[PDB]
């Protein structure tokens, strides 16, 4: 289902990439995207899929576009347009200067100082989940760790019942990796139905949780509105539920396949932080975009007002112009160049949280379960979307090679 080419699009710029179902998905999600970076592909292409939109393919262009909010607006950041249109998260669907006030508040809730305070729980949960798995000699890493670990921490931060996970996780998934079961607006609405009563409750009787702080916050000298609080919280939920979860699975799949990388981390732990960056580069997984505010000629291509453009954060670090041998995992790269957590004014506020969760997992897993692999005859399937993911990750190990702590 290709959309008819608009008049302004030169036929030579056409490359029919489906962000939701790329062609070489079997080879892995990052590799399926990386087709965009082959020599036969222009830097800036138009795809007829998902209603027609531009895609910048090179880290240089992606960064420029991300910097330029005047031309590339966040108003409609999701493809397809109906999703971008329904999209009303804060701060994400706002441009500076307006964005700034909302960002400052979101920052109060997820930033460094929160990470620092939660550090002990993160460590406690990771150790507990791992120890609980260790003697089994097998899990479903996606269901058994990648989900619970980051989610439970978010749940704790947000002061929401663990019981809500399944319902919430379903709705968030619908947003990044649409099933066809529900449209964006429907999904958005169901999440909002969820949050409304809670926000209400927390404006009346505040707690110390993230929702309480957002609901009762100050933006541009006045109080946040209920609707504004709803729209921030909605974003927080998607970030909490859908990011760290998927990343861990890519990373753990790689480690399961690469003894020499595991060993490296076991023997030279000083390297963890560097490896975490390298994994964030190689297993980058986010792709959103912007909307043209006006007619604009960008690197010799004429963009029309209202045109959406995908600026895949995933792609920058995979670009050979940015990193030599991109598909190769090297913990000792002199410079790890990525835009995994975004670029420009929308840089990921939850990054500090994400990094802490990753580093803990690496350290803690490797400590107890140094030797593991993918289950014999399991085929690992990746899934593409706004946030890419791994369907299931069956791991096996010999308990006798594990270490209790
Ligand atoms: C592996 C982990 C994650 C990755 C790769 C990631 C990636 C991103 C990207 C690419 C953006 C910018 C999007 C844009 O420019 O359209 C961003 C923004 C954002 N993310 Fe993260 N994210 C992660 C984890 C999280 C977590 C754990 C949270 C906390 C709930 C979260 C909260 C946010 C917020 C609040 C923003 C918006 C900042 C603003 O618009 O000013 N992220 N994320
Ligand atoms: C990856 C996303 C595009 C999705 C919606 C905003 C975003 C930056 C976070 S955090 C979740």
């Amino acid at each position: 289902n290709l959309a008819p080419l608009p008049p302004h699009v030169p036929e030579h710029l056409v490359f029919d990439f489906d962000m939701y179902n790329p062609s070489n998905l079997s080879a892995g999600v990052q590799e399926a995207w990386a087709v965009l970076q082959e020599s036969n592909v222009p830097d800036l292409v138009w795809t007829r899929c998902n209603g027609g939109h531009w895609i910048a393919t090179r880290g240089q262009l992606i960064r420029e576009a991300y910097e330029d909010y005047r031309h590339f607006s966040s108003e409609c950041p999701f493809i397809p347009r109906e999703a971008g249109e329904a999209y009303d998260f804060i701060p994400t669907s706002m441009d500076p200067p307006e964005q700034r006030q909302f960002r400052a508040l979101a920052n109060q809730v997820v930033g460094m100082p929160v990470v620092d305070k939660l550090e002990n729980r993160i460590q406690e949960l990771a150790c507990s989940l791992i120890e609980s798995l260790r003697p089994q000699g097998q899990c479903n890493f996606t269901e058994d760790y990648a989900e619970p670990f980051p989610i439970r921490i978010f749940m704790l931060l947000a002061g929401l019942p663990e019981e809500d996970i399944p319902h919430l996780k379903y709705l968030t998934d619908q947003m990044t990796r649409p099933d066809g079961s529900m449209t964006f607006a429907e999904a958005k609405e169901a999440l909002y139905d969820y949050l409304i009563p809670i926000i209400e409750q927390r404006r009346q009787k505040p707690g110390t949780d993230a929702i309480s702080i957002v609901a009762n916050g100050q933006v541009n000298g006045r109080p946040i509105t209920s609707d504004e609080a709803k729209r921030m919280c909605g974003l927080l939920l998607v970030g909490g539920l859908d990011t760290v979860v998927n990343f861990l699975s890519f990373s753990m799949e790689f480690l399961a396949k690469s003894p020499e990388h595991r060993q490296e981390l076991i023997e030279r732990p000083e390297r963890i932080p560097a490896a975490c960056e390298e994994l964030l580069r190689r297993f980058s997984l986010v792709a959103d975009g912007r909307i043209l505010t006006s007619d604009y000629e960008f690197h010799g291509v004429q963009l029309k007002k209202g045109d959406q453009i995908l600026l895949p954060q995933m792609l920058s670090g995979l670009d050979e112009r940015e990193n030599a041998c991109p598909m190769h995992v090297d913990f000792s790269r002199q410079k790890v160049s990525h835009t995994t957590f975004g670029h420009g004014s929308h840089l990921c506020l939850g990054q500090h949280l994400a990094r802490r969760e990753i580093i803990v997992t690496l350290k803690e897993w490797l400590t107890r379960i140094p030797d593991f692999s993918i289950a014999p005859g399991a085929q690992i399937q990746h899934k593409s979307g706004i946030v890419s993911g791994v369907q299931a990750l069956p791991l096996v190990w010999d308990p006798a090679t594990t270490k209790a702590v």
